[PDB]
């Protein structure tokens, strides 16, 4: 029974734990070990994030949401990615109708982004 709890919802994105930064697609599966491990990464120099999450022994890659000035994945949108994560993580909501991934575990990387 010895691990941290979840948290950091109301923190900025720049003080998350799962926000690794600019990482390649291969590094994902080196970091994720548990079905439910996720991180958020940046693309190949595009201002566009990707959610990278291990499900059924396969590190899925979904571009982070963006509609307006929000992020929306199942239901409504939120002003921050980390705010949306919590309302997925505590609810176990499916990331897409096409793979039924749900958030469980957050790979820590520390707060020092790049």
């Amino acid at each position: 029974g010895s691990s941290g709890s979840s948290g950091e919802v109301q923190k900025p994105l720049h003080e998350q734990l799962w926000y690794h930064g600019a990482i390649p697609r291969a590094e994902v599966a080196e970091l994720l070990v548990h079905s439910g491990d996720f991180l958020v990464r940046e693309s190949q120099g595009k201002q566009e994030y990707v959610l990278s999450v291990l499900w059924d022994g396969l590190p899925r890659h979904f571009i982070i949401q963006s509609l307006d000035n929000l992020y929306r994945l199942e239901g409504e949108g939120f002003p921050s990615i980390p705010l949306l994560i919590d309302h997925l993580l505590s609810t176990q909501q499916p990331l897409t109708k096409k793979s039924g991934v749900v958030l469980h575990r957050a790979v820590p990387s520390g707060p020092s982004s790049g």
